[PDB]
């Protein structure tokens, strides 16, 4: 999975449409995982 920017509210890169930011940059989707679900995974 590519990392592009973080789900939690408050790390830098912060982006709740992870789904919509993933298809926008270039990827097929994307899931919020990682501790606590604070990481952005665009599903490659």
């Amino acid at each position: 999975d590519k990392l592009i920017g973080s789900c939690v509210w408050g790390a830098v890169n912060y982006t709740s449409n992870c789904n919509a930011e993933c298809k926008r940059r270039g990827y097929k989707g994307g899931h919020c995982g990682s501790f606590a679900n604070v990481n952005c995974w665009c599903e490659t």
